[PDB]
């Protein structure tokens, strides 16, 4: 029946939507030694943390140097919150890689006797990604625009370590957000539109026995 | 030449009001002898919104120890987060209030700054008025997606005591966060960015040669 192969098809895309979502609730199943998409986004969180402190750290030596001697000062603290963007566009990238990999190797445990599917899954993870991630740089760069609006030592360092303890909280919201809780939601919707095309339904579910 | 005498005119103008709008984006304009100056009342807003965000917290925080207490008496977990949840999404139309509050509030004094400068020139004037109002609309729509983006966010987070520290440790990262970006957002969209672009659309004015006496008129 057209029917039946209907709803095989309804159950693989909705498996595979179900690993999409334990996957953006830190809840996969994994392996011993093996760890978890979400401790590896917190560990590169941890290290966007470290460097945030080595750059208000510097901030403040070179601060001290400076003042070793006001618009001059302020271009100092404002080109140190600045030396971070593309650090954290960084960041984007290599947190989108290992969701865009955690996404794919979810692609192989469900599809991989089914490789049309299988392909039709990855060409959906690469387009979500690229759309997500332009979006991401987006407000990430935002961001840092917005951040440009701020004796005088203590007025400059107290609007450095404000500038620091947003950048620190927010970049990794804001890439969370765009590439893996949206990524992930985008994903799975575009699987689900596989079932609009009822004459490509064998096509998707042509088995590996047969190509 | 007398056409170099009224271009020199009307840059004088509007470099008199550009620097006005220039004292209020940085806090400097000379104000009445009782006034506060805007930068000053916006940072009260801002003060008003910290305190909406504590009273919600401590609300939100109160709210969640008694659902705890009145089970006593982890499969609560998803009706647990739904109260931290929808703590935080009721500061969404709030944060767009103030949103409209604080742009309200700069129009009105980019407004007094247009009479300050140009109710003599009431051509001047009625342009630097149009200008004023067309970039409210923009900067205003744009700041209030963003604020709404951010409250989409924020909808992610990050023993029965376990659970409440957990959500609430949630709570306190989203109230610090919505705290400090929501007037960070308004103030970038609303005076920095409105501010700067009123004063690049005056300089627009400078490209027609034949609209200065125009301008310029003075009956």
């Amino acid at each position: 029946d057209e029917n039946e192969k209907m709803f095989f098809l309804i159950d693989k895309v909705n498996a595979f939507n179900q690993d999409i979502t334990a996957l953006m609730q830190g809840e996969e199943t994994v392996g011993e030694e093996d760890i978890r998409l979400f401790t590896r986004l917190r560990h590169e969180f941890h290290k966007w943390s470290t460097i945030i402190e080595n750059n208000f750290q510097e901030g403040h030596k070179i601060l001290s140097r400076k003042i070793q001697k006001y618009r001059t000062f302020e271009t100092i603290v404002k080109q140190q919150i600045k030396a971070l963007e593309e650090p954290a566009v960084d960041m984007l990238h290599t947190v989108t890689d290992m969701v865009r990999l955690a996404f794919t190797d979810v692609s192989i445990k469900n599809f991989e006797e089914f490789f049309n599917l299988h392909r039709t899954a990855k060409s959906k993870i690469e387009d979500i990604r690229a759309e997500q991630e332009r979006e991401g740089e987006k407000l990430i760069r935002l961001h840092f625009q917005m951040e440009q609006i701020v004796e005088i030592f203590q007025h400059l360092m107290a609007y450095h370590q404000e500038a620091s303890k947003r950048i620190s909280s927010h970049i990794p919201l804001i890439i969370q957000f765009f590439m893996l809780q949206t990524y992930g939601q985008q994903l799975q919707k575009a699987m689900l539109q596989l079932l609009q095309d009822k004459d490509t339904y064998s096509w998707l579910l042509k088995e590996r026995s047969d190509t």
